[PDB]
């Protein structure tokens, strides 16, 4: 009874998402429902009680401002679990962008890109990794050109060993998860993060079968800067310590001069 539910905005296995509206101030939020029986990767709050690890992920992240959504509150069911998120208006996802838009010019592609590596570099230094980057997971906050990381519930703690579970998505998965069910976390980000650039600028992913993540040969559908194709086919590099660190992604001579959030949006957005 504290927000008022709205039209549903998206659904799987996992549960179901619904536009609302906080009551008290009329503030604009998503609520996430979770089924227990789905839920896989339990964490542990501090107080000790066992909630999705994506409640845990997002309390961990969920601090100051940054390109990632706020979780604002919890509710625990008999049968699941209830999210309050952040939910920016007008608001429209990475993939639906790209869909109606096509393949994006470099200038705009550059701007998401590095406001994708600044959002995945804040979980990262809060001791989360999100696993499940994707055009999809990318929330545009269109008056303001700002973008946000979302669903955690694929995510996991950070850590420096290896990973031998996966629940994301395939296509964006690395071939050392493919081959042999084992990953590093991030040197499987910026896998995933060449995927989604390769996806900015061509208007779709560059792999669709397993054979074709394996052999990690990049063909470029569209006009892309020689600049532009280097980082791609470094962050898709088949040897994981091939690949750039954040730092070494965000020195390359490609993402230099980004535009602010704001030109972003009144070049691109408006
Ligand atoms: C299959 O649909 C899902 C699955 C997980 C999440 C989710 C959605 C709904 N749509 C999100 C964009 N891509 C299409 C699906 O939304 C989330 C968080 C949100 C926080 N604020 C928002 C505002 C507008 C939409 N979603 C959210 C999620 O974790």
């Amino acid at each position: 009874s504290q927000y008022q539910v709205g039209p549903l905005l998206g659904s799987g296995g996992f549960g179901s998402v619904y536009s609302g509206i906080r009551v008290s101030d009329n503030l604009p939020v998503a609520i996430k429902h979770v089924e227990k029986d789905r839920i896989s990767d339990w964490g542990e709050l501090p107080n000790g009680t066992r909630v999705p690890m994506e409640v845990v992920l997002l309390k961990k992240v969920s601090s100051g401002f940054s390109g990632v959504i706020r979780l604002l509150d919890w509710f625990e069911r008999p049968d699941s679990f209830v999210l309050i998120l952040e939910r920016p208006e007008p608001v429209q996802d990475l993939f639906d962008f790209i869909t109606e838009r096509g393949a994006l010019q470099e200038e705009l592609a550059r701007s998401f890109f590095w406001q994708v590596l600044e959002a995945v570099r804040h979980c990262h230094n809060c001791g989360v990794l999100h696993r499940d980057i994707k055009d999809e997971n990318i929330l545009i906050d269109l008056n303001r050109g700002e973008l946000k990381l979302i669903d955690f519930g694929s995510g996991a703690l950070l850590k420096d060993t290896v990973y031998t579970d996966f629940d994301g998505t395939r296509v964006y998965s690395p071939p050392e998860w493919i081959r042999y069910h084992r990953y590093h976390g991030r040197s499987a980000a910026v896998w995933s993060l060449g995927i989604l650039l390769y996806d900015m600028v061509c208007g779709d992913i560059p792999f669709e079968h397993d054979e074709e993540i394996i052999r990690g040969q990049v063909f470029f559908r569209q006009r892309v800067s020689s600049e532009c194709q280097h980082l791609i086919r470094w962050c898709l590099a088949l040897r994981p310590s091939d690949r750039p660190t954040f730092e070494e992604i965000q020195n390359h001579p490609w993402m230099q001069d980004v535009l602010l959030p704001q030109e972003t949006a009144e070049i691109h957005l408006h």
